[PDB]
């Protein structure tokens, strides 16, 4: 049976960083959801590339549970993360069955506001470290992709092929992330 | 004055060879024009994802010249590219007035059927070399991106950043693509 993922895409998002995850976990035969943290409505990310969700975050949670739980980065679209309700439900059930989490850029900040994965290791954007670091509850990296166990994070744009293939290895595993790897072009 | 650019969006476009080079030229502070070849409506993604175009083809043309015209690839969306009247007339125009053309992945095959570039040194996706070399217009390089001149082209979704680098070094130069390129965490 085919894994499931839930992007989480909120206005102000860094859209390479929502696209990539993906485009890239779609390579890899899951079956994601991009949902729209404020409704069903067209997204305006951090560049001003609009997205249309596939459907509504509420709607998205009653189709649950996800083997993957994706926040990307961009400041504002963390920020509008950190301050829903809904995510910190969806974060918080998720934590407590056990699934995978994964965040990238200021994306692992929303992990932070919602108390989820403290006494991790963790990685974020390095602009993001010292709003991820107050309180000392993670420790922090400089890893490109940051694992420790079920709380995946990683750095950047720049980073979320690596980001994006950490998942499908952790989903479907190392022989599936490499085959979706070499049609990428990757250095 | 700023430098404008126009991203030429199909359906069935690769979304990350679509965003990555949007928002790394808008990082730039170039004026991008995502246009959708077939109308203003919402176009439907290689995997997916659907993207809402800032104006049609049609009305996009009427605010040019741009400094950049951009194909991303996809197979699907580089042969809708490939058999619109539009683009053609686009990308003559372009190549008339000595202006810049970039594009990625299956995307040059586009030139290919719009008989743009012939002579230059271009490369492609490696699955779509065999269609671009087709009566042996072009010569093939493995570069992970060429630059002939006005023809630049680049190979696949996890060279996406390279080539959009390069296409802000061309327009911009070296020292703004040098700046663009520290905050997203390329390796």
């Amino acid at each position: 049976a085919s894994k499931r993922a839930l992007v989480i895409l909120a206005k102000g998002a860094e859209e390479m960083e929502t696209v990539i995850p993906v485009d890239v976990m779609r390579r890899a035969g899951i079956k994601v959801t991009v949902a729209g943290l404020a409704g069903k409505d067209p997204v305006q990310c951090s560049r001003d590339v609009v997205i249309c969700p596939d459907a509504s975050l509420e709607d998205a949670k009653k189709e649950g549970p996800y083997d993957v739980v994706v926040l990307p980065g961009g400041n504002l679209g963390a920020q509008n993360l950190s301050e829903s309700a809904a995510v910190k439900e969806i974060l918080k059930e998720q934590e407590n069955r056990k699934g995978l989490i994964a965040a990238i850029c200021a994306g692992p900040t929303a992990l932070l506001a919602h108390e989820i994965g403290f006494g991790s290791k963790v990685t974020t954007h390095p602009l993001a470290k010292d709003k991820m670091m107050n309180g000392g509850h993670y420790t922090y990296s400089e890893n490109r992709v940051e694992k420790d166990g079920l709380i995946l994070t990683s750095r950047g744009p720049g980073t979320s092929f690596e980001f994006a293939l950490a998942i499908v290895e952790a989903l479907n595993g190392k022989e599936v992330a490499a085959q979706v790897k070499a049609p990428l072009v990757l250095k």
